């Protein structure tokens, strides 16, 4: 509710605490924080927040100021920058101190912290932090309280289950967190003025020296800020390295974007960092006998192992069909990038790969499949499409669908030869996978289904209807079978909501409604004309 | 990861120096918060939250336990106590403070605070708090970055805008 407002001090006092330990592991309330923070344009934005009962968002940032200097002998300064906003936004090169009103008006007799609750920036990856975090935070805790609550106990409200579920459906629907940033590389996080004596020592085309660097080239604390310049480096490329998108989640073309990001990415960096500066840098950190810098280098890699993980090239070979069909507008080419893909996946057997990994690939090529055939059959705009060329457009698709079902056994026989390599090691041999596109072809099967009846129902009634051939029943028939026809024949195409297989089954059990009023009429007409004898026009 | 782990001491005195403010709101370390120092059994969980990337969660929850009262005609008295979670549970008259490794990563060189992300609850409603609480987290920053990065300019991840309309049914059903 609407109380006392808090003063400035207190709150002021408590960030000033919180903050420096949580940013730099200390720094006991730096003075670069409280001049802006003592700043009238935050004095006037924390009054507002403090009396407002309708904002309940706020957030300090210190941005660790990149600031680049001009200035001959180095790159760019560190700078401490900080920052105040209403509003919470991506701060960049800097983590952030979020805090969120539980009160609409807060006071400092009661307990602030109490009233209040904080929130702390990621900049890393606000994303997936985010993500993971709400997760880890709220679905344990609210299963835990729906279970001491006993939601399950008073079934008036079902709702909190229900949002349980949604709270399921947004973690678990989401965990790429558009992951896949496309961070090929960096600059050099490393000492500046190393760099620029260098800089400056090799455009001279003179070789850039041990001597050169001056009593540097030893400085223990020029070395020390060269290995942590360095550790830097090579923690940020442990982090980029590291990065592997979930097969699952994502699609076969995020999975082939992901491969070659990586591809190019790794080629970029095992070129980068022999550029002349990093070596000098480590032969003079290392002339001081700076080895633990130099056995990190060596270790922290992390790319070797993922270079071979890469080294399999099969991907590309199936990633060039899986062109083909994304270029695919008709089935007998989709079949037969198919065919291709298939044989390139046989031929990813000499090849190392994620097992499951590379099943949940196939289920994204299945459920892509499934897609982009559903923008084929759209084109093919079955919504009117004719009898006849319903009937052929549906068997070139379902014999595609049975070439497709080929194309999935041998695939279930390529997984028992993983299996036969499995015996190499013997993990988990879990197997399950199933395209949507099933329940599509359902759809499709049972429209044949009507199709065929419909033709069956035409030349009969000129047959059966018609008098020995009463007029008012045959005419009352074949205008009903003819309007029938019109409705189901509107009623659903190209439509592959399944609930609309439904209607369509309404539509024509209706359908069979007036078929059996036919059927009784020519029963009638057949019980009252028979009694006659066997013979022909008889019985 | 393990390759430099952060002291018990360090980070439990840093925990230490850190909860009075919040759950006193400026106070200092109670007897509660002693014994948490204490606990063998936290003692030992921490170590475990700390030295294991399986788990990144940790939870402490200072707890409320109704202290029996001989007082004349004045109901029982409350008695501030302490609790360890590895996982989290459904707090009842006791406020918690929740710690989950912003950087999955364990290092005492990298700035453990800065190295964990940090959230926390007081046993008000939870209904309201989860609404409220990812209302102002996520409405404003998401939308903020998926706008402003360019991200809308992207077509890689059509996935952020159903993950928008995921996060507006969350605040209506959470309402």
């Amino acid at each position: 509710a609407v109380q006392n407002v808090a003063d400035v001090s207190v709150l002021q006092k408590h960030l000033r605490k919180l903050v420096p330990l949580l940013l730099e592991d200390g720094g006991e309330a730096p003075a670069a924080l409280e001049a802006a923070l003592e700043e009238k344009s935050a004095l006037e934005q924390m009054r507002k927040f403090l009396s407002d009962p309708q904002v309940h968002t706020v957030l300090v940032e210190r941005s660790t100021l990149k600031e680049d200097v001009g200035d001959e002998g180095e790159e760019e300064k560190e700078f401490i920058s900080y920052n105040i906003n209403i509003d919470i936004h991506y701060g960049v090169k800097s983590n952030s101190l979020a805090f969120i009103k539980r009160t609409p008006v807060i006071d400092a007799d009661k307990p602030v912290s109490s009233q209040l609750r904080v929130l702390t920036l990621s900049e890393d990856s606000p994303y997936e932090t985010l993500h993971s975090f709400i997760s880890n935070a709220v679905a344990p805790f609210f299963k835990s309280y729906i279970r001491e609550s006993g939601k399950a106990d008073r079934d008036g409200d079902k709702m909190a289950p229900s949002v349980e579920k949604k709270i399921a459906e947004l973690e678990m629907g989401l965990l790429h967190l558009q992951q896949n940033i496309e961070i090929p590389e960096i600059s050099l996080p490393i000492h500046p003025m190393i760099t620029n004596v260098a800089k400056q020592c090799y455009e001279r085309g003179e070789k850039p020296k041990v001597t050169d660097f001056g009593d540097k080239v030893e400085d223990p604390t020029f070395l020390n800020q060269l290995q942590s310049g360095v550790n830097r480096w090579i923690r940020e490329i442990q982090k980029v390295t590291k990065l592997d998108r979930d097969p699952a989640s994502g699609t076969a073309l995020q999975e082939i974007s992901f491969w070659l990001n990586l591809e190019r990415a790794l080629y970029r960096i095992q070129e980068k960092r022999e550029s002349p500066e990093v070596l000098l840098t480590l032969d003079i950190l290392k002339h001081g006998k700076r080895f633990h810098a130099t056995v990190s280098f060596d270790t922290d890699t992390g790319l070797k192992q993922a270079l071979e993980t890469v080294n399999d090239y099969n991907p590309l070979m199936k990633d060039f069909p899986l062109n083909d069909l994304l270029s695919a507008t008709e089935l007998d080419k989709i079949r037969q990038a198919l065919v291709a893909i298939f044989t390139h996946l046989r031929k990813i057997r000499n090849t190392k790969y994620p097992i499951q990994r590379a099943l949940r690939l196939v289920e994204a090529i299945s459920r892509d499949l499934s897609s982009q055939l559903l923008k084929v059959l759209g084109t093919r705009k079955l919504m009117h499409v004719a009898y006849e060329e319903f009937e052929k457009v549906m068997v070139a698709c379902f014999e595609v669908f049975q070439t497709w079902d080929d194309e999935y056994e041998k695939l279930q026989v390529l997984l028992r030869d993983i299996v036969k390599r499995k015996r190499e090691e013997n993990l988990k041999m879990v197997w399950r996978i199933n395209p949507a596109h099933r329940k599509l072809q359902a759809r499709l099967d049972q429209m044949r289904k009507f199709r065929r009846q419909h033709e069956q129902l035409r030349a009969v009634i000129v047959r059966v209807l018609r008098p020995q051939v009463f007029d008012a029943a045959d005419a009352n028939a074949i205008e009903e079978v003819n309007l029938a026809y019109e409705n189901v024949k509107e009623v659903d195409g190209l439509d592959v909501s399944k609930e609309g297989t439904e209607a369509w089954e309404a539509a024509m059990k209706r359908y069979d409604e007036r078929i059996d009023r036919v059927e009784t009429r020519i029963t009638a007409r057949l019980r009252d004309q028979l009694g006659t004898a066997k013979n022909a026009n008889e019985m």
